[PDB]
């Protein structure tokens, strides 16, 4: 399905296509695609996960 | 010009001001300024380009 | 407060949630979440940045 929209009372806004969403609330903001691709953003910084992630050509492999 | 959409049929919500756009498809997402610089994510990871690519003020640099 | 709004006349589209917001004008993109927290699209390129921010489980330090 498919979701835009724009809520207080809580307070949050949220953009979704299927499992393609945007989500933006008092803690910040999430970006993602099915279940394992994600960039969040909160006040304290950001996290980006992906099967690959790729920038500027050059791969960024998985740490654990 | 300027769009701002959200359409389920074929499934997809586009915001755009000129040049500077952000889809949502089943696909994926996709946020984009002019012809290079683009975030990609989709199931399986995520592409950053741009001309420069600044990260906490360390340049990530081109890869061929 | 909360905010989700698109104008042309002057060009701009703005969602808001208190501090995490998301802009689009003809200059580009910006998302960011409080004061330090920000990922920023241009025609030229892409700054990230966030107190600490995590790419693949990798930590990627500050650069001066």
């Amino acid at each position: 399905g498919t979701i835009a929209g724009s809520v207080h009372v809580i307070k949050e806004i949220m953009l979704a296509v299927e499992e393609s969403k945007i989500a933006l609330t008092p803690d910040g903001i999430q970006l993602q695609v099915g279940e394992s691709t994600v960039i969040r953003l909160s006040k304290d910084g950001i996290t980006i996960v992906g099967g690959s992630v790729f920038i500027n050509g050059l791969e960024h492999h998985h740490h654990h």
